[PDB]
């Protein structure tokens, strides 16, 4: 019943929550790849501040969510983070697989959430995605795509010359 | 039959006049609330020339509709601009309660247009509706609920030090 | 087993990785606030981005703690981030209130940290604790503590004017 | 019986002097390092530098002892600087492995000191060890550890290409 409600249904503003979560979800993902490669038996530290940023930017997309909420007099409705899949990462490759696994995740999250602003006739809604989320979701997943490729252009897992010289070429110094 | 025409509904060509005839009503009803604030009985300077920038934002708006149809081969048909409906506001509670419903009504008719822009398979005018119109009622709104909040919580219509407070700390200097 | 570990209790090792948690979960706190102050229908621009950057800060020192972690030669392990306690925060004196009994929390358990890392002999830990995270913790704790008495001052929670004028002179524009 | 002398325990004073004395053999042992990494059978500038480097800060550290043994009305005395464990240090590798041992072997003193000056109940004393000696110790081990790590990665002592990757990539030009 909030003042500024108009053409929002109950059921977009319950999934805008459900993909903040997922948001920070990812966001906490990316956190523990950076702390894995920060460690001193890892030390891949351009690999390690790359899984940092994209941490950075999966806390900004849920921040976005949560003011958009509010926006449309939705109201935010938070649930536990809950922690990554895995404990450690393995190497490089097996990072950037489950970092394109949790992208398409996230972007499907984000497809099926457009779906729905299109079932219910939200035209709003899927602008904000479109504007501000899909395009987002495609480089990232192409980005890394691209570094997998060439991961295993280089040797991974068992070439370790091969994972150094990513680190050292491939990612921001 | 202008040689620009393309995938151009008649009545999307027709109910864009009709936006566009709603964009300058609002914007005298804008005017009107301007004039209003800087009536010698009332003199909140900082909320009339808010309704000021609003009046001319609306007139932005309207303008943008003409440039549009012609864009597309359709011919601009304009109609009367109802004189707004109330000669004076009450105080600043009352004018941006009319203002939120205003820029409410404003809404639904972008949205309306958009269901039928939909309809007609206009991917080109639900674009524009959504790139240039829907985001920018949505922020109003939600600018002018905030709004309302506030003067409710100073206390408004009775408390009259909560009305000069707002015009002093919560519109432009 | 790590190659760089020297003098650092497993113990310790484990407070740091529950501390960070801790650090977590007191930025999803603030977020919380953040989100709240930001509805229609509170609309607490300022008081809202105090909590914000709240916000940001307590993931500021999360991070650091992952960075201690894997310089001493500790392993971060993660757990859920718990949603906050409360879905509403009633007005700003309550939030306050909340954030003034959180830093406390959060305090507490930085004053435990440094006994225990006292009880194992680790003065780098203390120094980390000390230089890093006390301090901080006073000056918050102190701040908060000032706007309440402020808050008080001004009526809360029965006076929306005090409400409005907080906002509008204590926290930052 | 010096006039400034307070609160300041023969013991520390003597163990001041015998982390100096450490102080200086570290240096010494930096200053082979480079000489080693300079020779045209082994020709790793930038590692010869990285070691010539650190041979200066251990300088610093033992300069910065004779300053505080000074200050506290302590007297400086010194002993032989004892030439170091290797006339030659094999390769990047053995050479880091050493300087991670050395590291630590400082640290261990310097905590050692540490505890020598929480028996006495010497706040100033462990001060300057918290605030000037003990957090570089842990950033030296860990960098060297990361080193350790992506020298074992790039195949040495084997991989001779993997080596000169290091000095190419790993340490400052
Ligand atoms: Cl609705
Ligand atoms: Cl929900
Ligand atoms: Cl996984
Ligand atoms: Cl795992
Ligand atoms: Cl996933
Ligand atoms: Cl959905
Ligand atoms: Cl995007
Ligand atoms: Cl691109
Ligand atoms: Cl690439
Ligand atoms: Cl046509
Ligand atoms: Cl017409
Ligand atoms: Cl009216
Ligand atoms: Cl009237
Ligand atoms: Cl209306
Ligand atoms: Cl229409
Ligand atoms: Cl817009
Ligand atoms: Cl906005
Ligand atoms: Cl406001
Ligand atoms: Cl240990
Ligand atoms: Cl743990
Ligand atoms: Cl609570
Ligand atoms: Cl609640
Ligand atoms: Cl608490
Ligand atoms: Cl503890
Ligand atoms: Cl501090
Ligand atoms: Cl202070
Ligand atoms: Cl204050
Ligand atoms: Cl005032
Ligand atoms: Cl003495
Ligand atoms: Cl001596
Ligand atoms: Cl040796
Ligand atoms: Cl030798
Ligand atoms: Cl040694
Ligand atoms: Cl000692
Ligand atoms: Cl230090
Ligand atoms: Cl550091
Ligand atoms: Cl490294
Ligand atoms: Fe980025
Ligand atoms: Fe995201
Ligand atoms: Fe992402
Ligand atoms: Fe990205
Ligand atoms: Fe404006
Ligand atoms: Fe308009
Ligand atoms: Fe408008
Ligand atoms: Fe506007
Ligand atoms: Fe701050
Ligand atoms: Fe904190
Ligand atoms: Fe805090
Ligand atoms: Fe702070
Ligand atoms: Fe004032
Ligand atoms: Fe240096
Ligand atoms: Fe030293
Ligand atoms: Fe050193
Ligand atoms: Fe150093
Ligand atoms: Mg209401
Ligand atoms: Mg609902
Ligand atoms: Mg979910
Ligand atoms: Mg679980
Ligand atoms: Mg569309
Ligand atoms: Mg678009
Ligand atoms: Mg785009
Ligand atoms: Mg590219
Ligand atoms: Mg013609
Ligand atoms: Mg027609
Ligand atoms: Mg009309
Ligand atoms: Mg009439
Ligand atoms: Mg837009
Ligand atoms: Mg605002
Ligand atoms: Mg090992
Ligand atoms: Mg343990
Ligand atoms: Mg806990
Ligand atoms: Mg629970
Ligand atoms: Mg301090
Ligand atoms: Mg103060
Ligand atoms: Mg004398
Ligand atoms: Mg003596
Ligand atoms: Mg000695
Ligand atoms: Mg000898
Ligand atoms: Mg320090
Ligand atoms: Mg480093």
């Amino acid at each position: 019943v909030s003042q500024v409600r108009q053409n929002y249904h109950s059921d977009c503003e319950a999934a805008v929550n459900r993909m903040l979560n997922l948001e920070l979800y990812a966001s906490y993902t990316y956190s523990s790849m950076y702390a894995f490669f920060d460690r001193d038996d890892v030390a891949l530290h351009n690999v390690a501040e790359f899984f940092k940023e994209q941490s950075h930017e999966e806390r900004e997309h849920a921040e976005k969510f949560m003011k958009y909420q509010n926006k449309r007099g939705g109201r935010v409705v938070l649930q536990d983070i809950k922690k990554p899949e895995r404990d450690e990462w393995g190497n490089t490759l097996e990072a950037m697989q489950a970092a394109l696994q949790l992208e398409k995740t996230v972007n499907q999250a984000l497809l099926d959430l457009h779906k729905l602003a299109t079932d219910k006739v939200d035209p709003h809604l899927c602008d904000f995605l479109e504007s501000e989320y899909l395009e987002e979701q495609v480089k990232d997943i192409k980005r890394i795509g691209d570094f997998i490729t060439n991961l295993k252009r280089l040797g991974l897992p068992e070439n370790g010359m091969g994972e150094y010289l990513f680190d050292k070429h491939s990612v921001k110094e």
